[PDB]
DNA sequence: CTGGATCCAG
DNA sequence: CTGGATCCAG
């Protein structure tokens, strides 16, 4: 098994000046080159929409693509529609593909569906109406941005599948309880290095209070959330309010 | 006390 | 059943 990072260069020539070129090329690449980031199965199945599923584990993936520079936002459709889906916990997993002017994939990631929170949905050039949206990847923790290819480097599929499976417990939490765990992961991402203290986490109290406005016991909530993450092997407790990222 | 463990009103 | 609240060991 060898991933080829370039698109089909013959299709590049055939579909020159064709309106659908960029969709044909990206879908083709995902179909032949991607694997299921849950169970590792290759190839995926095709379901207009660029939707795939895994015939082994039934995971679904919808593809989004951007030519050029890696963006911290993924273009979607309507704000209201995306919201209904997010609320109903109904989104597919998302594949995000970025590619160069020479039709090489330089980033390819999966955003597992449960990491798409109301918060991560931002309005695009909003107008009083007409309001598109993006998914804002700066609001998604590293645990929910799982790279199959990163900066032109093909990652170990065993690490991809491990990371994907590690986050699946969040599918069993309801919206706000899931939101808590996801925001704690966002805090931990900001801590520089491997080691951190409870004191480090308490610095985010003000930030967390602004998201979770009804919580008057934020320090205690932080402790509980750290315990959930320990139980899920995402951090370890070294005792006495000291932790290490895993 | 500090911080890991558990709970319950609506 | 949830997520803000309370319990409880060292
Ligand atoms: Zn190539
Ligand atoms: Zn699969």
């Amino acid at each position: 098994p060898h991933m080829e990072l370039h698109f089909n260069l013959e299709l590049v020539e055939t579909y020159k000046s064709n309106s659908q070129k960029a969709r044909i090329l990206t879908e083709d690449w995902v179909y032949r080159q991607s694997y299921c980031p849950n169970c590792g199965n290759n190839p995926l199945n095709h379901f207009p929409v660029a939707d795939f599923y895994c015939n082994h584990c039934s995971e679904e993936f919808e593809l989004k693509s951007k030519k050029g520079n890696f963006s911290s936002t993924i273009n979607d459709g309507a704000y209201a529609t995306m919201m209904k889906r997010v609320q109903a916990d109904n989104n597919p997993n998302f594949f995000f593909l970025t590619y160069t002017k020479n039709f090489e994939v330089n980033n390819f990631l999966v955003l597992p569906k449960q990491f798409v929170t109301p918060k991560s949905i931002i309005q695009r050039k909003p107008l009083a109406g007409w309001i598109g949206c993006n998914i804002d990847l700066s609001q998604v923790p590293s645990k929910g941005r799982i790279f199959l290819v990163q900066d032109g480097q093909v990652r170990d599929p065993e690490k991809v599948t491990k990371e994907f499976k590690q986050g699946l417990f969040l599918r069993k939490s309801s919206l706000s309880s899931r939101g808590w765990t996801i925001e704690i992961l966002n805090c931990i991402d900001k801590i520089e290095g491997s080691e951190f203290t409870l004191e480090d986490m308490y610095r985010f109290e003000s930030d967390l209070k602004n998201i979770f406005v009804k919580n008057n016991h934020i320090k205690e909530k932080i402790r509980q959330q750290l315990q959930i993450l320990r139980d899920k092997e995402i951090i370890e407790f070294k005792g006495r309010g000291k932790y290490r990222k895993l």
